[PDB]
C-alpha cells in the first residue's frame, strides 16, 4: 500500500539504490539492504554465485542516510521483484522475514520500537520509538510522519502510494 521510496548511497558504484518501505520509522533499526536477482544494479556492475546457486553478500556496503554507519548490501532469492522496486532494508527486530536472514548471516539486531501494554497500545498510545536519534520518545504514527519530512527536506525520499 502507501509507502515511501528512500535513496541509499552505495559506496561501491555511482548508481544509488532506491528502496521502497512501508515502515520508514524503523530505518534506524536497519541491519542491511537487499535486492532481487533481476535488479538493474545486479547486471550493471556485478555472478557465478548468483546465477547458478538465502542470500549472497555483494562485497559493497550502503551509507545509512542518518547515521555514520554502513550496511551490507545483499542479493537474496527470497526478495520479491514484482512489488514496486524490489529493493528493501532489513529490520530483524520487528520482522520475521528479516530476522531469519540476520540469524543465518550473523547480522546485528537493533530494536527500535518499545511496545506498550496491549489494552492501551493501539487505541492512542502507540508504541514509543527508541534507538532512533531524533525519533526517540514519540509514537509510531508520529515517527512515520516526522521521518518522511526529514527525507523530503533533504532530498532523500518522496511519498509514493
Amino acid at each position: 500500500s502507501e509507502g515511501v521510496t528512500i535513496e541509499f548511497k552505495i559506496v561501491g558504484l555511482n548508481k544509488k539504490l532506491k528502496v521502497f518501505t512501508t515502515c520508514p520509522h524503523t530505518l534506524f533499526g536497519a541491519s542491511f539492504c537487499a535486492v532481487a536477482i533481476e535488479h538493474p544494479i545486479v547486471q550493471d556492475l556485478m555472478q557465478d554465485l548468483i546465477s547458478s546457486i538465502v542470500g549472497i553478500y555483494t562485497g559493497l556496503n550502503v551509507k545509512h542516510p542518518f547515521l555514520d554507519k554502513e550496511l551490507p548490501l545483499y542479493v537474496a532469492n527470497f526478495v520479491l521483484m514484482e512489488y514496486r522496486e524490489g529493493a528493501i532494508f532489513g529490520c530483524p527486530a520487528h520482522d520475521q522475514r528479516d530476522f531469519e536472514f540476520a540469524q543465518e548471516y550473523d547480522l546485528p539486531i537493533i530494536p527500535v520500537i518499545s511496545s506498550a501494554r496491549l489494552g492501551i497500545e493501539e487505541y492512542t498510545n502507540n508504541s514509543i520509538m527508541f534507538n532512533s536519534e531524533f525519533l526517540n520518545g514519540l509514537t509510531v504514527s508520529e515517527a512515520r510522519k516526522v521521518i518522511v519530512e526529514k527525507l523530503e527536506e533533504k532530498g532523500i525520499g518522496k511519498k509514493t502510494i
